[PDB]
């Protein structure tokens, strides 16, 4: 782990973060209602937008459309062209907070997960129409993720202590995984490679759990965080897991042995959100915190 501090910035709390797949940019979504796009190589802001006066809780690039899509605590999804700043659409997505946004890799679909207990699917080639509401969870939906190996399916992690895996076009989940994470699931992420049908969940109960979604077994429990675990993800190109917590740390874990490799306190207080460069450029990761964000090259 030959970690380089590529770029960091002090700001209001960073609730969402995302890498652009080809330009040297990260998107951050802030508690102040602003979003920022930063060039982490030149360390210069590309663009920023005052989206709203409420927190912007989730944001993603849609690179093939030159857009960012963001969701905020005023209950709205907004889409902007990141080259001009033009607002492409603005609509009320849910009657409560938007926790998570996922963008389908090949079809014009976005998912939003909400405190309204649902996931909603919006189709940008049908004028951002709502096309499906996935119902069945019994608490706030904290995180949505397409299966990269089969994006006709996706997982939702919920404070009801479950992950539900759904098929587009089907109203009942394919299955529900009961995590035993009694304080709920804050995050879910899929392992990207074909050799293991695995996913990972993070919880306020201080645990991270790896799951085989075919057998439903808990493969491993990663213990060590001392407060709520905000996220845990598999790195796209290195055999590691990255987690972050309200304990203020990031942890890097070996994804073969499930042992901790390094714990970092980057000095920005609580950690809230994570992104990884999608093709492993410089093995970059980025995390948003109470006091700003950092971009690290892991080696």
């Amino acid at each position: 782990l030959d970690i380089k501090k590529t770029f960091s910035n002090r700001s209001d709390r960073v609730k969402g973060i995302d890498f652009h797949p080809t330009e040297p940019w990260v998107l951050t979504t802030l508690y102040s209602g602003r979003v920022e796009i930063w060039n982490y190589e030149t360390q210069v802001e590309v663009r920023s937008i005052q989206v709203t006066e409420t927190p912007v809780r989730a944001g993603k690039f849609i690179a093939r459309k030159n857009w960012i899509i963001v969701g905020s605590d005023d209950f709205r999804i907004r889409v902007f062209n990141y080259n001009t700043g033009e607002k492409v659409v603005d609509f009320e997505a849910h009657p409560d907070y938007i926790r998570s946004i996922a963008v389908h890799p090949t079809k014009p679909y976005v998912l939003s997960g909400s405190d309204d207990l649902t996931v909603k699917l919006w189709n940008w080639e049908n004028n951002w129409a709502l096309e499906q509401t996935f119902e069945g969870h019994e608490h706030f939906v904290m995180c949505v993720a397409f299966n990269p190996k089969d994006p006709s399916t996706f997982a939702s992690g919920c404070l009801d202590r479950t992950v539900k895996v759904w098929s587009l076009g089907q109203s009942t989940p394919n299955f529900t995984l009961t995590t035993g994470q009694e304080r709920g699931v804050n995050y879910v992420d899929y392992y990207p490679l074909p050799d293991k049908p695995y996913m990972i969940t993070a919880s306020d109960d201080l645990t991270i759990k790896i799951w085989d979604y075919q057998t439903k077994s808990c493969v491993a429990t990663l213990e060590g965080h001392m407060s709520n675990v905000s996220f845990a993800v598999f790195h796209p190109t290195l055999p590691i897991i990255i987690s972050g917590s309200e304990d203020g740390t990031l942890k890097i874990w070996n994804s073969s042995t499930y042992k901790v490799e390094k714990t970092l306190n980057v000095g920005l207080e609580r950690s809230w959100c994570i992104a990884t460069h999608p093709t492993g450029r410089k093995n970059y990761i980025a995390s948003g915190f109470d006091n700003g964000f950092t971009v690290l090259s892991l080696g």
